[PDB]
């Protein structure tokens, strides 16, 4: 009940689940607090202490801009923190079967949050029905986001760039050390996240620090060369002195600009970080990753064209409907209490504020490319293709390329297509298989019968955790027992891939080929 770790002696508590026991181990420091000097930096070791440390709770979150765009609604707050801000927040978390395993495969999560947001303390980031269910063992970290964990000055190691990332690292250095007293192979680790957390997983794919320190990876929603997921060195720099200036921090010896951010009281840089940029987005990346030349050495698609990552399986998936989480937080014409039916020209709003900073040619472009119907007189047209821009530009085809790209360096690839809708989902219909809504599918949510979760739901949940455990374990992610539909991998010629839901598992070819070839061979000219 209490285990030795190499920098120190941890307690944890038991839980039942499923008439079984899962020692939790909740709030596990892996770092030096990053406050006072420190803050802005690279974490640093944790020295070694004393007593039994009780981590028998959710520690801080790590400090972040709330979504307040709902008040009292669950779809929105759901995703909200669930314990105490702080920027003493380096902390994880680690689930383990009872009775302890021998040599159990580990699953690392990292969530997801634009880089701005998130936490581990999240209900459905629980890891013990994983650990009941499949005998893994689930751990799960906090990294800093937004400008606390990613505010870059290239160069300054007082404010390198890619903390939370770094953050990140030292957490899987963390499993690599201590994961064995906990009874788990170090050399079979699988990182898993969503979105944000999916894009990480990508770069530690690509960063060369963090190749001994997993050996699998799936990514939800989300890779690094999406739109949103790495900031250039350019505007991340205009993002620091707008900071500074806006913080009365404007000097010119970059380091001493630094500490007088540092003796800002965190809330006063959380207010500014919005004002950052001129024309915001709902998917407005402020403080994101960078090419440090620490971490991530060379721009990102570089590495991923010329062949330069880890290679190992992979599996990648979206949600039919990633899109449409975006056009409530500031599409014109869009709301979660009426059908959003909109018109010609609530689209064409739509898109500039999508698409601030591109031409007017631009804009029509992507009209023209959507707005070709199937057939007219449909009242949804407008509003389902700007949902569709949205998510094939921002999630489906940048996963999709990735995928390729990947695959055809000779590594195994396996891709899904989640086309579920929750029955518990808050949101209203016409936004579908909504951006997140897979995730409680994937931790085993519908597993627990008390939960108001269907019996089909039940069976999908039992069948993705089954098939995300094997391709941890095995790298190849089937459900054997059952007579269920074989996963095939992902070639860049044949480009299958298997359907999630709860009719049927189909095996289907070249997802979105038309919108994603807009989007990766003739948009990114504009
Ligand atoms: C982790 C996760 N998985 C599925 C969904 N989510 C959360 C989420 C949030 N938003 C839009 C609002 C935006 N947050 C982002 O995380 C941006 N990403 O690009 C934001 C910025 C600052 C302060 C409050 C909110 N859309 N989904
Ligand atoms: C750490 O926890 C120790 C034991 O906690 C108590 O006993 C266990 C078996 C559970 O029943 C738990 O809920 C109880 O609170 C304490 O004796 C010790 O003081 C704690 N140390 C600190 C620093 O809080
Ligand atoms: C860099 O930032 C410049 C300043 O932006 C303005 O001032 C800051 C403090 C914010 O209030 C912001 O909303 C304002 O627009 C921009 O003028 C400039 O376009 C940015 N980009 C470049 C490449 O210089
Ligand atoms: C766990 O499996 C790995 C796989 O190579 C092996 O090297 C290691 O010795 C095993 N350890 C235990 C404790 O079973
Ligand atoms: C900036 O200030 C720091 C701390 O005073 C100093 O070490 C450094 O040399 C300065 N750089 C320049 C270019 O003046
Ligand atoms: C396989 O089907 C049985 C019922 O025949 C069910 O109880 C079990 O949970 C299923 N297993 C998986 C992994 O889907």
């Amino acid at each position: 009940i209490i285990i030795a770790t190499k920098n120190g002696k941890v307690r944890g508590m038991q839980l039942t689940v499923f008439g079984g026991t899962v020692t939790a181990f909740l709030g596990i420091p892996y770092a030096q607090p990053p406050l006072g000097r420190l803050r802005f930096k690279k974490p640093q070791s944790l020295t070694k202490w004393s007593d039994i440390w009780n981590a028998t709770k959710y520690a801080n979150s790590c400090c972040q801009n709330i979504d307040q765009s709902f008040p009292g609604f669950h779809g929105s707050e759901m995703w909200n923190p669930n314990t105490d801000l702080s920027e003493d927040c380096l902390y994880l978390n680690v689930w383990i079967p009872a009775p302890k395993p021998k040599n159990a495969t580990v699953l690392i999560w990292i969530y997801g949050g634009g880089f701005q947001t998130g936490t581990s303390s999240l209900h459905v980031y629980d890891g013990k029905f994983l650990a009941r269910v499949e005998r893994v063992i689930v751990v799960s970290m906090n990294y800093r986001v937004g400008a606390l964990g990613f505010l870059a000055l290239p160069g300054n190691p007082e404010a390198p760039g890619n903390m939370g990332l770094f953050d990140q690292q030292l957490a899987l250095q963390w499993v690599q050390k201590n994961i064995a007293a906990f009874g788990g192979n170090p050399k079979s680790v699988t990182l898993f996240g969503e979105s944000a957390g999916a894009a990480s997983v990508s770069l530690h794919l690509l960063s060369p620090g963090s190749h001994s320190l997993f050996t699998r990876a799936i990514l939800q929603s989300g890779s690094f060369n999406a739109p949103w997921a790495v900031t250039s060195l350019y505007e991340a720099r205009n993002r620091t002195l707008n900071l500074a200036k806006l913080t009365g921090c404007s000097r010119e010896n970059e380091t001493e600009i630094i500490k007088c951010l540092r003796n800002k009281d965190p809330q006063e840089i959380l207010l500014n970080e919005a004002f950052v940029v001129p024309y915001g987005t709902p998917l407005s990346v402020n403080f994101g990753p960078t090419v440090d030349g620490d971490f991530l050495t060379d721009m990102p698609d570089i590495l991923l064209e010329l062949g330069q990552f880890k290679k190992t399986q992979i599996l990648v998936g979206v949600n039919k409907d990633e899109g449409t989480a975006f056009l409530v937080y500031g599409a014109p014409g869009f709301s979660k209490d009426n059908n959003s039916i909109i018109t010609r020209k609530e689209f064409q709003e739509g898109l500039k504020i999508f698409f601030p900073g591109v031409s007017e040619f631009g804009k029509e472009s992507i009209l023209f490319h959507y707005t070709d119907w199937v057939d007219d007189q449909r009242p949804e047209n407008y509003r389902e293709a700007l949902g569709d821009v949205v998510g094939d530009y921002n999630f489906i085809c940048p996963a999709l390329e990735f995928t390729k790209k990947f695959s055809e360096w000779g590594n195994n690839a396996f891709f899904y297509y989640f086309e579920h809708r929750s029955s518990k989902l808050p949101w209203p219909e016409w936004m579908g298989v909504m951006h997140g809504y897979e995730i409680e599918f994937v931790f085993g949510l519908p597993l627990e019968r008390r939960d108001q979760y269907t019996k089909a739901e039940e069976i999908l949940s039992r069948s993705i955790v089954k098939r995300w455990a094997n391709f941890a374990k095995y790298g190849n992610p089937q459900e054997t027992q059952n007579q269920s539909t074989s996963w095939p991998v992902f070639k860049s010629t044949e480009q299958k891939y298997l359907t999630l839901n709860t009719e049927s598992t189909r095996i289907m070819t070249k997802l979105r080929a038309q919108q994603c070839r807009f989007w990766t061979s003739f948009f990114p000219k504009v």
